[PDB]
């Protein structure tokens, strides 16, 4: 009988039902180090050309805004685009025998041009469909076969998380004052060293960070706070763990990996011009979830409230 | 006395006080898709202009960032703008009589820059109070009647989102595997179709696409997740919904609509050139809640820890 | 013994163990308002320079993103960068006696660029470690002696929040129907104003703006939802509050305040050009917190529930 009401003491003990919990408030500030150097060859429209330069922060990303940050691994250029009408790029949709095969004004999700309803010559008696749009139409082409920015694996984010508890008088931050800055997280070896290795995070997670660097995807950084705001056990620091947001479809019509379409316009010989950047990388979302707990009497006489007829039933037997 | 009895049982499995629940954690990604060709008639500092052109992805729309993307409708091109002094638009607040109506140095909210506290002639003898700013100083115009970019409510946003639930150890996505990606989501056809067609939400939400997108708003999806970790019973899909955010006050003082002033800046003739552009869309943002539920001997012994006094009064009468 | 479950009664009714609390869900809009007139001098690469201009709306900020906005407060430019070889910047990682001094490919975390392992003169017979990045390397110089944009203090932030209550019916927004917007925010006076002027959220959270302004900072607007969804006592109003998020470490190590490197590419004779913006100012991170509260005779049949035990036991004594 004592038993149980000590499984009920128990159930208490280790279940914190004496505290009252509160969720976490959470801050980011992320500050990202590393520079790469971009030396490939890479056709564009059927030409060889080398693409050589350096790559240093301001190059490659852009500050956190909504808890996650971008980091540019691969990309496309489309230079000197124009708006006007041109042949679109050559696919199973827009490629026609005759001028009947294109319907003017039709745009199909493929194209990023809405087309003129006339078949023309893309190249070598090969005909697609005319468009109107930003001309030429960017290549249908994949990405680069090793990722341009490979060496983004090697880079370094920093975090710095700031968490409040409104409901406490309570609010800390991830980084402890007089710690070594000077380290690298590791699950065991620096479970509290905000210095994060990106390669380090995508074989944790176990994923090939240049696989994913070729056509991009969705890192994640979790920030667990289990903690105790009571006097006699007081506990609060972070929890780091990474998982794969990124969907992994593989589909061409899931949209697979992490891309968009950056327009960069500029003006030439009384023109207005557009160069086009197709960009790959991954995207890191941040995830910061908390638990603040405290001793707190009305808890404890509502769970008392509960226990006195378990205690009841339990004597009655 | 037993039917109460049965009336706390039922409380028990309709209110499923026998399960834990957990907040769900949300990522998100969206790939809008869609062009629009804008051909219309604006006129612009008393000339009539003539406004053609495509527009693709890239043109009108930039990378979700915090679980909200934006799509714009409409806009307004002050081009050629560069540092100087210039007399203020005339409006209410701008014109002046003598040099006395002018303050130096002094800047209303109205205006894009600091008064010289001198009175000249805008056009006409009709005199402003002259400022220092970007000069030409924006027209005090209304966007253009129908919105540029009308064609935005044809456009289709693809939402892939990814809940995860730290208590236990289940994380699921949006879209479930093998599932027919050609779809449009439908309130009662295609309940977890992920494409959204613009101008289907706003319909939902009971509100004119056009109107909004002249002056721009503040669309909203909502996501609930009221997902069923147990063995017996799991269920864990996706509840779209959609709001109208945007507060739609209409008046000025409250800065009615969704706009904002990008800066392009370039250099002409050795000098620093910058054009603005007042931006006007919808923003549209992702609500994702989330409530994950299993079984919890802990809940359903401090449940009949109350149920048992409930128990020993019910049978007292 | 009665003033026992009037005391249990009594946490009942302060405590709201009758109602239903669900959290609230939070969408932001801000439009910021002021202009800032900039005339300073500025010495750059030894040469003094006067920095003159005005600063619009567009020019020192962009839209909201994630519920914060930023506000440039303070920059450094450093225009004409191109991709090439540059004797990297005279410090003490950077200064070499010899070619042995440098390492062919060393790249160091304070370093812009890949070492090319040869040591040149930066200028007047010192050596700095030659290095391949965007050139010249920018100034290793701290920010100019008052923020350029010092008037920041003196613009004004309009907030207007929308929260929902998914489990209730209920909506609402920051900004109630018919209110007087002309206002500033006070503690006392304008408990309720959504204008909020930021050099007043500086001074309320006790830090000097331009302290804050010169380096850059994250400052952080809390909004407090205690709302009642009752039709007894029915309270819905937001309640804010300033704390400033930023770390304020001042060590070199953890990259103390809040600034970013923007780069503006360009093209100019025929080459390739960058110019890089070394950008600092305060974020402005908008935390916004909610509990709706409903009657649930589920919850007062389980706190009911408990009182009963409480109450046999009371009555054992
Ligand atoms: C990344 O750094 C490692 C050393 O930690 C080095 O062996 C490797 O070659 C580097 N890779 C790239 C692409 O820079
Ligand atoms: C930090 O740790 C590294 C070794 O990981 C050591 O070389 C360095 O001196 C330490 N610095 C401080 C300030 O403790
Ligand atoms: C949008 O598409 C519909 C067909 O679904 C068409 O009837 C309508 O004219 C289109 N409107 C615009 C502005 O493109
Ligand atoms: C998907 O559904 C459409 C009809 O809505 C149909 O035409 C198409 O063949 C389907 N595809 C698959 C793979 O089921
Ligand atoms: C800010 O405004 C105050 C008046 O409210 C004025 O006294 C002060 O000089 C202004 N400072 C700047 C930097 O504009
Ligand atoms: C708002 O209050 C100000 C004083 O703070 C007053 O001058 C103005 O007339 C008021 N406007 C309205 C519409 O109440």
């Amino acid at each position: 009988h004592a038993l149980v009401f000590s499984y009920i003491s128990f159930a208490l003990i280790s279940d914190k039902r004496y505290q009252k919990k509160e969720p976490l408030i959470s801050s980011v500030h992320t500050k990202v180090k590393g520079i790469a150097e971009v030396k490939a060859e890479i056709l564009e429209n059927g030409m060889k050309k080398m693409v050589s330069g350096v790559f240093d922060t301001a190059d490659y990303t852009f500050p956190l805004q909504g808890n996650s940050f971008f980091v540019m691994t691969n990309f496309i250029k489309t230079e000197g685009q124009q708006q006007g009408l041109c042949p679109d790029f050559p696919t199973a949709r827009t490629i026609c025998s005759s001028d009947r095969g294109c319907k003017k004004g039709r745009m199909d999700p493929q194209s990023k041009g809405i087309q003129t309803g006339r078949c023309v010559v893309y190249k070598e008696r090969l005909k697609t469909c005319e468009v109107s749009a930003w001309c030429p139409i960017e290549e249908v082409k994949d990405a680069p076969r090793p990722a341009l920015l490979n060496s983004a694996e090697n880079f370094t984010v920093l975090i710095k998380n700031n968490i409040d508890f409104p409901g406490h008088n309570y609010t800390t931050r991830n980084i402890l004052p007089g710690v070594n800055i000077t380290c690298t997280f590791h699950k065991t070896q620096n479970p509290q060293c905000p210095i994060f290795r990106l390669g380090d995070i995508f074989q944790e997670t176990g994923d090939s960070f240049s696989d994913v660097a070729i056509q991009g995807g969705i890192m994640g950084i979790e920030i667990y706070w289990d903690c105790n705001l009571d006097g006699w056990f007081h506990h609060c620091r972070p929890k780091y763990s990474f998982r794969r947001l990124d969907d992994k479809t593989t589909s061409e019509s899931l949209y697979p990996g992490y891309n968009f379409r950056y327009a960069k316009y500029y003006k030439e010989n009384n023109v207005e011009k557009r160069t086009l950047i197709k960009v790959f990388g991954i995207r890191f979302d941040i995830l910061v979830f908390g638990t603040g707990g405290k001793f707190n009497v009305i808890q404890l006489a509502v769970y008392i409230g509960s226990v006195i007829s378990y205690f009841g039933l339990a004597t009655v037997f």
